[PDB]
Parts: C-alpha cells; sequence; structure tokens
C-alpha cells in the first residue's frame, strides 16, 4: 500500500533537517498533547533526516556503494523510511496511532543497532576488493563524518521520544540531564577504563581532577547535557591515555597520573585530559581520526559526539612527553544546537573531486 | 631589450618551484664554483617562484585586485622578475656577472621590504571600498597564506645567496644555524617581549623553561634551523601570552609565569608555551589566524614560518583558565623541506567558488 521507496526519498530529501537546541529538547513535555505534537513532528522530521543522508550514500564511489555491507545498511534505511510512511495518514487523536508509532521507532532503533561496525565492514570490503585510493578515501572520510553524525541525531530524536513517552533518574528529560555533574561523569569513565587497564597491565595511572569555575570559583561545575555522550567521549580518551602511559613506562612501577581539568567559562565548558604517555609525532595525529587507517572508530565517533552540539574534540601531542586531549562543549543550553549535515549543491560538490597534483609542491 | 613581462610570466609559470631541504641549504658551499652554481640555479628558480605566485594574484576577486596597494605589490613583482631576466644571457664565468647578480638580489629584497603591510593595506582598501563578503574573504585567506609563504621562500633563497656570497656567527651557513640552541632562542624572545610588557604594564610574568630530551635526557636540545624565524614565532607568542596574563590579572601583584616546554622526539621538536591568561572561547580561535578580522598579522605569519619547513603552530585554549600554543618543528634537517605553493589546476580551482548555502544545517 506504500509507494516505492525512491518516490519518498526524493520527496523528503527536498527539505532540510531542522536542528533543535538542547534547551528545546529539555523544554518538551510529557502530556498526551505533547505526545501528539512529537508524533506529528517526527513523522515529518525523521523521514527528512533519513532521506537526506540516503541521498548522500548514493554519491559514494561505485566501489564503496557496491560492497555488501554498505548495501545492507542502505536496505535498513529504506525499510525504516517505509515504516514511518505507514503513519502519514494516521490520526494523532487515536491512542493506538501513538502507541504503534512508539513501537515502530523502537523497531527502527533496534534494526540500526549495528550500523557503525557494519559500515566499517563496508570500508574493509572496499579495501579488500579494490585496494584503496586517495580520492575514494577522502570521499569516505567526508561521507562517514556526516553519515555517523546524521545517525547520532536520528538516535537522539528516537531516544527522546521513547524515553519520554514510554526510572533511575526521573529528573532527566529523556536522555538529557539538566544538572549533569561533569566531574562525576569523568570519574565514572575513569573507573571503567581503569578496570580494563588493570585487567591487561595489572596497573593503571591514578586520576587527578581540577575544576576552574571562572565566574564562581567555589561552585561544582554542572551543565545541561546527555551524560551517556559525555561518558562515551571520556571513556575513549581514558583508554588511550592509560594505554599510552603504561606502555611508555614498561620499566617503571611508578606511573604518572592522568590529569583532568574541567574549566567553565562564559561560553565554553572545556575538559582537558593530559597524559605523559610519550606522545606521538604530529604527522600521525590525523590518522587517529581516520576511518581508513583505523580499519576502532572510538576517537572519530567521540569527536562527532562533541561536534553534535556545536563542540569539538581536539588532540595535541608533544612527541617524547605526552598528549593533551580537549573536549570543547557549549556551556549554555541555548548555544547547544544540533549540527546536522544537509543534502544540497554544496554537499553534492564534495563528492565531485578527482585525481590530480596538489596545490602544494613536492620535491 | 627585454620582452614584455607577461611573456616571461607565462613561460616561468609553467614550471613548479623546487623545494629544498634544510640539509641541502646547509650543504651548499662558498667557493667561486659554488657561486656560479647558485647563480645558474637562482636565475631559473627565482623567476619560477616569482611567476608562480604572480599567476595566482590574478585569480583574486576583481575587487581585491583593483586596490591600489595590491596593484603596487604586483608592480614590484613584475620589476623584480624583469631585473632577473637581464641575467638570462650573461656568462657565469664572468666575475662581474656574479657581483652584479648579488647587487640585483639586494635591490629586489629592499624593493619588497614592505610587502606584508602593503598587502594588508590592500585588504583594508577592499573592505573600505566595497565592504567585505564571505566568498572574497575565503579567497583572500587562501591566497594570502600562499602568497606570504611564497614570499618567505623567496627571501630565504635571496638571503642564503647574499649572506654566503657577500660576521657575528661565522659558523652559520647564511641564515642557518646548524647548532641552534632552542632554549637560548626562547630566552632571547622572552627578554624582548618582557621589555615591551614592562614598558606598558610595569610588570610581566616570569619565564620557566623545561626540556624533555626523550632519547638523551641530559643533553641540551639543539637543532638545525634559521634562528631569526624561530625567534619571530616565539616573540609573537610571548607578546600574546604576556598581554593575556597581565590583563586577566588586573587586581593581582602576583602573576602566574609563562611556562615553556621544549620536547625533542624522534621526529618532532615541539615547543609549548602555556599561559594562565584566562583564555578565549573556541569560537574565537580561528579569528586569530584571519587576515580579515586582524585587519596585526603576527600570528598568521608566525604559523607560516612554522609551516615553511613542514612544521605548524597550533593554539588550544581553555576559556576561564588560559592558553597553550605549540610550535611543531621537524627534528631532522632531512625532514625539513620547503613547503611551497604551486600554480596549477588544483590551486586554480580554489578561487572558483561562489555564494550558496553550506553543507551543514542552520536552524
Ligand atoms: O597517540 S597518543 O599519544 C594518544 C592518543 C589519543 C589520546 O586520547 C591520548 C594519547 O596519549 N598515545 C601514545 C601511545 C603509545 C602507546 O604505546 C600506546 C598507545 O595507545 C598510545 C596512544
Ligand atoms: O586569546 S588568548 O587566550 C591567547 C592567544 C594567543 C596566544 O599565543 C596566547 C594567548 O593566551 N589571549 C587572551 C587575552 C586576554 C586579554 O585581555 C588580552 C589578550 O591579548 C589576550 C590573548
Amino acid at each position: 500500500s506504500l509507494a516505492g521507496a525512491p518516490k519518498y526519498i526524493e520527496h523528503f530529501s527536498k527539505f532540510s533537517p531542522s536542528p533543535l537546541s538542547m534547551k528545546q529538547f529539555l523544554d518538551f513535555g510529557s502530556s498526551n498533547a505533547c505526545e501528539k505534537t512529537s508524533f506529528t513532528f517526527l513523522r515529518q522530521e525523521l523521514p527528512v533526516r533519513l532521506a537526506n543522508i540516503m541521498k548522500e550514500i548514493n554519491l559514494l564511489p561505485d566501489r564503496v556503494l557496491s560492497t555488501p555491507s554498505v548495501q545492507l545498511v542502505q536496505s535498513w534505511y529504506v525499510q525504516s523510511l517505509l515504516d514511518i510512511m505507514e503513519f502519514l495518514d494516521k490520526d494523532p487523536e487515536d491512542h493506538r496511532t501513538l502507541s504503534q508509532f512508539t513501537d515502530a521507532l523502537v523497531t527502527i532503533r533496534n534494526r540500526h543497532n549495528d550500523v557503525v561496525p557494519t559500515m566499517a565492514q563496508g570500508v574493509l570490503e572496499y579495501k579488500d576488493t579494490y585496494g584503496d585510493d586517495p580520492v575514494s578515501n577522502q570521499n569516505i572520510q567526508y561521507f562517514l563524518d556526516r553519515f555517523y553524525l546524521s545517525r547520532i541525531s536520528i538516535r537522539m530524536l528516537i531516544n527522546q521520544h521513547t524515553l519520554i513517552f514510554d526510572p533511575a533518574h526521573p529528573k532527566h528529560i529523556g536522555s538529557i540531564d539538566p544538572n549533569c555533574n561533569v566531574s562525576e561523569v569523568v570519574k565514572d569513565a575513569y573507573d571503567m577504563a581503569k578496570l580494563l587497564c588493570d585487567k591487561y597491565y595489572m596497573a593503571s595511572p591514578d586520576l587527578e581532577i581540577q575544576e576552574i569555575n571562572a565566574a564562581n570559583s567555589k561552585q561544582p561545575i554542572h551543565m545541561v547535557y546527555v551524560p551517556s555522550h559525555l561518558y562515551h567521549m571520556l571513556f575513549e580518551l581514558f583508554k588511550n591515555a592509560m594505554r599510552a602511559t603504561v606502555e611508555s613506562h614498561e620499566s617503571s612501577l611508578i606511573l604518572p597520573p592522568i590529569k583532568v581539568m574541567v574549566a567553565l567559562g562564559e561560553e565554553d565548558l572545556s575538559i582537558k585530559m593530559s597524559d605523559r604517555g610519550g606522545g606521538v609525532p604530529l604527522r600521525k595525529i590525523e590518522r587517529l581520526f581516520s576511518y581508513m587507517y583505523s580499519t576502532g572508530y572510538g576517537l572519530p565517533i567521540s569527536r562527532l559526539y562533541a561536534k553534535y552540539f556545536q563542540g569539538d574534540l581536539q588532540l595535541f601531542s608533544m612527541e617524547g612527553f605526552g598528549t593533551d586531549a580537549v573536549i570543547y562543549l557549549k556551556a549554555l543550553s541555548t548555544d547547544s544546537v544540533e549540527r546536522l549535515p544537509v543534502y544540497n549543491k554544496s554537499a553534492w560538490r564534495h563528492y565531485q573531486t578527482i585525481q590530480e597534483a596538489g596545490d602544494w609542491c613536492v620535491p
């Protein structure tokens, strides 16, 4: 009873995704009136977001698109879009519509659970089948950043709806904590990373945390954020910092600690993790965020989580000494706005590159 | 007796500049035989470098190219190219050729002494005459990085020739010190910056230096480098770090020191300058390297000096606390290779951009 998927994809890809702020997410209520509004919003917005990214998948090199794992992920997106199309003519006033809608979103979330490693298998299939080439590699890098950020945003919308309209912390709004204690999340991530480090190395660096609350020196630092995302970033950073520290100190019984500073400024909430794990030459930094070289998407996905609400995650090393990693977040919920890729001329132009000599000299 | 400048520009712009390594610069001798070789090399290479960048000047927006200061700089480049064309048919075996050539290079260097602020006046003329627009601004940013790096490389070639073939430190090869003591340059830059800070604020932060020589912990860190370039970068960084520190501490008599770490690894020699000057939000970092917003090209030019021998200069702040600046240099003279822009299809494509919506969403 549905139209062919391409007809829906073309229709919805004409719209731009609509970025929401953390404050907008937070201010959304839980009444039946609010549930109807979420329904009518999401039966438009989710198809817009699904269609936009599906259109970019089609711009990938034939080589990457031809891989079975990429085709598999594509087929999931198609079915998920069609699942939502079933709701276009349904009455929001009917309670069964709303309950059925929530069930459909859960089914979609589950269907897409393994998207990240499935796409990674696609990248490997491309490399194995054809060998890699720099042009395709740049396109893959550009696309995957956008694809995975898209996915993060779709999961955010779905989680907010299912959590609110279907508990450990009742004070949270869906997955959002209006009073996230940053140092507590740092400690939780450290604890879990230490378990792993201790298992493999029988030792781990200690943690030291310092807070700089610029405007209110005595006050513990809190923010509006999704604690699971913050935890994810910190856990990945701790794993890298711990491994560097232990491996660079094979001979020592004394390990330098990992030092974390949490700073709260007027605009930024910044978290720096400093290790003395011997560092890495500058030349090798970019590789850490590469889907190719690391095909372990922990660091690039962590940086996407940071970028998702207008933040960033940056690494600066001193070879021979150690490495600083900094998570930059927006301090204010009103500045914390979804960063969403959009399918348009500008996007389309990025996949329209070819092999040639660079604009810089080689000997 | 010369052809029209465009005929020479077209001829020489077909070649790519030839990047030399620090080791190649260093290994060049001072005999009459070596002077002839430098002559025959430079009467080709300097025209290639002049022509390549002149071709890119022509790709600038009409608006920027139409400014009197940009046209003035263009006219200097034309005359300098023609000055060298006078030497195409001259005999390297004739001592007068060589002496005349050195005189011509000195005249060129002097002619171009004020290129940096003259171009900056061009940018201001563009802004005043037309108002600025984002497309032109991006083109200006791209071009100026390349133009000023080009200029650095041309001045390097000229200085090496005139210094070698026409002293405080006789151990230097032209402007290159094969045994540059990095901490000594840090101290020299600090001393000069402190003079300025003390003049205006009647106080300045102290300096602390720590060295990490990974492979040889006891040994003072030395490298092959051009000390004036290193001094330039450190002086600019100290001025910023000092101003931040004093201005963020208006009420205090105790100023936090500026801490410098010099680390020597297998591949990198890294110099970190850390201040507690209160920092800056991430949003405002990019502006520091902008020719537009800072129209004070101290930071962007400093970063070009770092990039010139395959290094970099990076800033990471923690708003509410302070800022780290890191100069990344190649530890090895063989890795220290000129980074030279080249005029080709790839370069040409960058000026072929236009106004449109970005590939990312706006609310
Ligand atoms: O690149 S690192 O500087 C680094 C990268 C990311 C990060 O968040 C922290 C880091 O120290 N590091 C050095 C090293 C040495 C090892 O022996 C094993 C490692 O996993 C590593 C990792
Ligand atoms: O951007 S900063 O963090 C900075 C930029 C570059 C650098 O090398 C060091 C820095 O601290 N800094 C803060 C601030 C406050 C002032 O009142 C005056 C200043 O000049 C500044 C400069």
